[PDB]
């Protein structure tokens, strides 16, 4: 029916129906669109915590809750999606990944470089495609999949 891992769903506050993707947790009205060896794709991180090393150029001490994490990066990605703001400014200002210095990119990789569920995130996007809430074991990703 769908591309790898997208599912149909329903709005619970529209009635209309929208597609899912398990793998990139993103979510859009319009049905999918239409695998290499390497991707390139920018991210957002919010680490929280639990994260594997609570700290960041933007904390020494990172002490806000999983939850606190969420609901930041779903804000974030609700600016991007309203086009108040773009990813790449976001992840300037806010990703506590060294990576925001260069506007959340993280160059091309392959299978078995990332944390696993960025890795299956990231190969799922089409090119040009945006992540949802992804979580691994530094914090809470947006991933923006360039090439
Ligand atoms: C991690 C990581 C990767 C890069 C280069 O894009 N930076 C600055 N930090």
């Amino acid at each position: 029916k769908l591309p790898p891992g997208w599912e149909k769903a329903m709005s619970r506050s529209s009635g209309r129906v929208y597609y899912f993707n398990h793998i990139t947790n993103a979510s859009q009205w319009e049905r999918p669109s239409g695998e290499p060896a390497r991707v390139r794709c920018s991210h957002l991180l919010v680490k929280h915590s639990q994260s594997r090393r609570p700290s960041s150029w933007r904390q020494e001490k990172i002490t806000r809750t999983k939850e606190e994490a969420l609901e930041l990066i779903n804000g974030y990605i609700q600016k991007i999606k309203s086009g108040e703001e773009d990813f790449e400014s976001l992840a300037s200002q806010f990703s506590d990944c060294s990576s925001a210095k260069a506007r959340g990119d993280l160059g091309a990789f392959s299978r078995g470089q990332m944390q696993k569920p960025f890795e299956d995130a990231s190969f799922a996007l089409r090119t040009g495609e945006m992540s949802g809430p992804v979580f691994t074991d530094s914090g809470i990703h947006i991933i923006l999949r360039t090439e």
